[PDB]
């Protein structure tokens, strides 16, 4: 729903770009001005889209959607309280003048000669109020519907200061197109939309161009041969005093925060001050202790995605079974637990950590028949063998969830299965946080059985049953196929197992990473291989 | 990956906003100024994370991950971008200066008495070089390597400008503390880290910072007599030139782009042009069509959330069925199809719209039946009784596949089907872009079989008997449940049907939004309200 802010955003900003777009080029080749008003259609336009002109078993599933309605909830808050504000501000400087106004004194006969000496040649709508000040230290305009040029009394005590020509023609100038007015309904409008700041960039831009009118003016009323005259008088006006920035509702003649006024200032300013060096020395030291306290929680890098890169302790030999594979890119690997060697098909994939899928399922068995949470002689959640031999997860996800978290983290790390992660859902091995290499799975595997004596013997061979594949006169094929599917397509095809024949003891797993990288596929693949190999030929 | 810059982000504006603090209250409290040295611990701030300092049937699952990785590839590639223009520029400007070098001269004896005059008091380390120029309107300094201070010819042709003793020391100043040659190291980091905005904020802030040290520095050796002397020859460094900032990488002495500056020019520009009307006509009218355009397509209100607010053709009956929903809060409607009228249990909840779930599966038989997808005789994609009865998606979701989503559309909408929406996925009546509420589903079951004659026949009984929860010599009670599940939590439980008594036919639906919101206790609710109704009492 706070969409809606944003589309309004864009079409401001579209509006808004197209409005510099020509400010510039006029400018830059014609030296054209724009009448400011136009910055009201963007203001139009920031409303567009804001405005609503549209011219028998019961089933069930677990459904996971994005929640961005939290959002909406809080971001109304906050543009409630952003206007809170800015409506405090506004009142604040609206405060002072109305107080100011009431301190104005009315202008005395002379200087009324004077000031229709300067202005008789309009012959104006005199519905506007000129009154002087013995407050204030330079002249100064605001609206309260009377439309009121304030000079300082001292302006009158300058009694042959000339230069008041000059001031009195910019005021008039300001007046004259009620700048006083605009300003104040336009930022009325820019506080109620809060949630866009490029309006505050208008509002500022729009203060320059006044301003510029407000000199070509004065200029047409002035003999040229005066121009410098009046450009002194210009300068003339940061010399003396500080700029006041108070009233952001009003009309100042002292021009502006700036670098040259501030630099002004420190020049009359006793500046000649010392410090002890202690300032900048614990500065420095805080500000180093406190980056050393960030740094011991932020690191990252992409090196955390780091696979399998280390060594076998023995020998591996590199074969390659492209033939089968076809398509199915891949990889492949197998370990002879009498020759202490591997066997290795793609050694570059062969170490790149996938989740084990479904075959992690070998590992879970192992941990949940450990812990009592299915056993060998009752192993139902359905069994072990159904659940492994018919693909269910309900099962499976049911001894994750049983099986102490801390329990599987030990004999994941005792076996280096893979990165060891196991995340925190009871899922965690399909498509998911705990991943392990093709040649991983080979070593993991082998040394469950082989190695890992924390395992109690039960759990090796009940799970070596819900294995089984095929059994003959020459060797008994154990394993575990599935698939990693990722918005439909098979991108983690896997086959883990052993075969144990009449020559020696292998370890095997096959993964696919494309084409059709099935479970299914993996299987046919390695015992394609395994056979090739030797390994199921009983040789 | 790419939130590494990001977390650099966050490095950089800690340290950032630590230095702007001090900074402030310093000043403000004591006057006092920090080394801006300083601010190069931001730049290495925001290399803090970017260290890399850590110190048997298969089974598988279709699984839906967020990708933000296509979203690295592209900022990586858009950050050398950055770079490559940034270089850009900043080459553009160190060769104008190396040409500009080249054209210097040296100064001559007279003038170097009299620099030497201004500067004998310092003995300073001459290894800095002063030259003179026939070209440029200013005195300017750059680096180099060399250390230079170049003057305009113009200002020793003024032999007695005596302002000099001030443009030197100013000019001494700068070189004194290598500003020159920390502003290229500092912009060549900025160049690489282009991702982080602040860095410009910081290249900003440093050169004002230098500028106040010079004038302290010049300030301490002038008799404070001429302060206002010197003030002045400050003052005309910006009436008789425009200012140049071509040379980004250099120190000019006319100060800088300002609002101030701009008026200036403008005075001395024979700025009296006029333009013709049509220049803002045409702007204005381009700009409303453009906004016109914009709303074309642009829309956007809560209101698109409407439920059914529509009231009956009919009579309805307003009833309290809280003592048998309990805690499962809810809605319940039946309708008489005798009567012409509907008996309603928190009219307000009943008017809410919610995904059908497994209830649209009536509907979605119906449709399957009349386009011959599933038939009287055959319906297998399982079958429609069994799937209907045993909670069977993947049978339902082949029926949804093979429905043109028009015939769909034509039938959602003779029926008046709620938002009639449904989005583009298979499954879209779970917990999805199809929704209706459970008074709509009593009027729209109704119309179905009672007033919708394009519907086969056969359709609208195959459908019933798949439906049939009980019968006896009263009543045939027909329905299906299911619930839509979020998270885990039960938020949406339905039972929707209908009874043909002895009596009458009735339609209902039950509906429960929060406590234990199942298809089952939508059910087990509705069967007591309708027997405490008559309904399922044969009265
Ligand atoms: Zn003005
Ligand atoms: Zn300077």
């Amino acid at each position: 729903m706070a969409k809606l802010l944003i589309m309004s955003i864009v079409s401001f900003c579209f509006i808004f770009l197209l409005l510099l777009f020509f400010r510039y080029i006029l400018k830059r080749y014609f030296n054209y001005m724009l009448n400011y008003k136009v910055w009201y259609l963007t203001l139009l336009a920031g409303l567009i889209p804001f405005i609503p002109i549209k011219f028998i078993q019961e089933f069930a599933t677990d459904i996971h959607k994005f929640n961005w309605d939290s959002i909406d909830n809080i971001c109304t808050v906050i543009w409630i309280v952003l206007v809170i504000i800015l409506s405090f501000k506004f009142l604040k400087a609206l405060l002072y003048l109305k107080y100011l106004k009431k301190q104005s004194l009315y202008l005395n006969e002379n200087e009324k000669n004077k000031i229709d000496t300067i202005l008789f040649n309009h012959q104006y709508k005199k519905n506007i109020v000129i009154r002087k000040a013995e407050t204030i230290q330079s002249p100064i305009t605001f609206w309260y519907g009377k439309y009121i040029i304030l000079i300082p009394s001292s302006y009158f005590k300058s009694v042959i200061d000339k230069r008041l020509k000059y001031i009195i023609l910019h005021e008039y100038a300001h007046a004259k197109n009620r700048d006083t007015l605009h300003l104040i309904i336009f930022n009325i409008f820019s506080i109620i939309m809060s949630y866009n700041p490029l309006v505050h960039i208008v509002k500022r831009k729009i203060i320059h161009d006044n301003e510029v009118e407000a000199d070509r003016f004065v200029l047409n009323n002035i003999n040229k041969n005066e121009f410098k005259t009046y450009a002194e008088s210009i300068m003339d006006s940061v010399l003396n005093v500080p700029f006041f920035n108070k009233n952001i509702l009003s009309h100042s003649f002292n021009g502006k925060k700036s670098l040259l006024k501030r630099r002004l200032i420190n020049i009359k300013e006793a500046n000649l001050k010392k410090q002890s060096k202690l300032i900048l020395i614990f500065i420095c030291i805080f500000t180093f202790l406190l980056m050393v306290i960030q740094s011991q929680f932020l690191m990252g890098q992409s090196i955390t995605d780091y696979n399998y890169k280390k060594p076998l302790h023995n020998d591996y030999q590199i074969l390659d079974k492209s033939k089968i594979f076809g398509s199915n890119s891949g990889s492949f690997v197998m370990y002879s637990m009498k020759k202490d060697k591997y066997y290795i098909y793609n050694e570059k994939e062969s170490r790149k950590r996938y989740s084990p899928n479904s075959t992690y399922k070998i590992y879970l068995a192992m941990f949940g028949l450990d812990r009592h949470i299915i056993n060998d002689e009752n192993s139902r959640m359905q069994d072990l063998n159904t659940a492994m031999q018919n693909s269910v997860n309900w099962y499976f996800e049911r001894i994750s969830d049983q099986i102490p978290k801390n329990y599987t983290a030990t004999q994941l790390k005792q076996l280096n299965y893979g990165n060891k992660n196991l995340g925190s859902y009871k899922s965690y091995w399909m498509e998911d946080s705990l991943k392990i290499s093709n040649l991983e799975q080979v070593i993991v595997f082998k040394n469950m059985m082989e190695q890992n004596n924390h395992f109690s013997k039960k759990a090796k061979n009940q799970l070596s049953s819900s294995l089984l594949i095929k059994k003959n006169e020459k060797y008994e094929l154990y394993g575990k196929t599935g698939t990693g599917i990722v918005n439909g397509k098979y991108n983690n095809g896997w086959f883990v197992g052993y075969v144990i024949t009449n020559h020696d003891k292998y370890y095997f797993a096959t993964h696919l990473s494309d084409g059709k990288p099935s479970g299914k596929n993996a299987e046919l693949i390695s015992e394609k291989i395994l056979k090739e190999m030797g390994v199921l030929n009983g040789q």
